[PDB]
């Protein structure tokens, strides 16, 4: 079956350049492997995200030459979606109300102890919670090998609707690629840790568990004008060949060649730089 990889950014800024190394080498692993690329707007909480921010940050893509498959998939429009499934989570046996208040779940250190698990509550005035059968506590990733994740917050009975309402990432991340079709997540480092539970959440669904890469995070807006020397530094970041005669070539000529050269035995593999 075809190789179908995603961008998925949060509509609370707009693109920096952290969020475009996760853009290009999604976008480029996605190429080299003949594969399809998507994007998902991650924009699940309108109210705490940015009127316009989305609309920019698909502008920015398409200046910096990062043109999607398919129609843009917009997580706001799929709320119907994740009910669905907390539906199905219910009806099954794997999933339970919980009253606790947040400082409860303070004073016994942060990780949750399963309290509720037995209790029966009601939906009312309550969280959800994914009730875990075995949970995962390590994962392959295809970049830098075999993780090991932290094994408390690995086996907690996460939260997966939170008491205000909001549908919790790890729920709405799996649902959504598993929708699309997605066969490997390219990301940020940042996300080395939830991948443990949201692989758990793929093995109670039922479902294919995607392959993952988790690209180096780059720390301290793009610009609007020459995107050409940024793509560079970006290729040159992630280990690519970075050509040095950039003016005498646009951004399609640059991206066409840096897909031919992708390697990815070549991106670094510590988690910042
Ligand atoms: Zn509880």
């Amino acid at each position: 079956t075809q190789y179908i990889g995603r961008f998925a950014p949060s509509p609370s800024g707009e693109l920096h350049f952290g969020s475009l190394i996760a853009a290009l080498g999604s976008y480029l692993q996605a190429r080299a492997r003949q594969g399809r690329w998507l994007v998902r707007i991650e924009d699940i909480d309108p109210p705490r995200e940015v009127p316009g921010a989305a609309e920019t940050i698909l502008r920015q893509l398409e200046h910096y030459g990062l043109h999607w498959d398919g129609d843009v998939l917009w997580q706001s429009q799929r709320h119907d979606a994740y009910r669905e499934a907390l539906a199905w989570l219910h009806e099954q046996g794997l999933s339970y109300y919980c009253t606790c208040t947040r400082a409860r779940i303070q004073s016994i250190g942060g990780i949750y102890d399963g309290h509720c698990r037995v209790l029966h509550h009601g939906p009312d005035n309550a969280a959800v919670r994914i009730r875990q059968q075995h949970p995962v506590t390590q994962f392959t990733d295809q970049l830098r090998g075999i993780i090991h994740a932290d094994e408390k917050l690995a086996r907690e009975d996460f939260i997966i609707h939170r008491r205000d309402g909001l549908f919790a990432y790890n729920l709405a991340v799996v649902v959504d690629d598993h929708f699309q079709g997605v066969t490997e997540i390219v990301r940020g480092a940042d996300l080395i840790e939830p991948t443990v539970r949201q692989i758990s959440l793929y093995q109670l669904f039922g479902w294919k568990v995607p392959d993952y890469i988790h690209l180096p995070l780059a720390l301290n807006a793009l610009p609007k004008g020459d995107p050409r020397p940024v793509l560079i530094a970006a290729l040159q970041f992630l280990g690519q060949q970075a050509e040095a005669h950039w003016q005498d070539f646009s951004v399609e000529q640059i991206l066409q060649s840096a897909v031919k050269n992708w390697r990815l035995t070549a991106v670094p593999e510590s988690a910042i730089v």
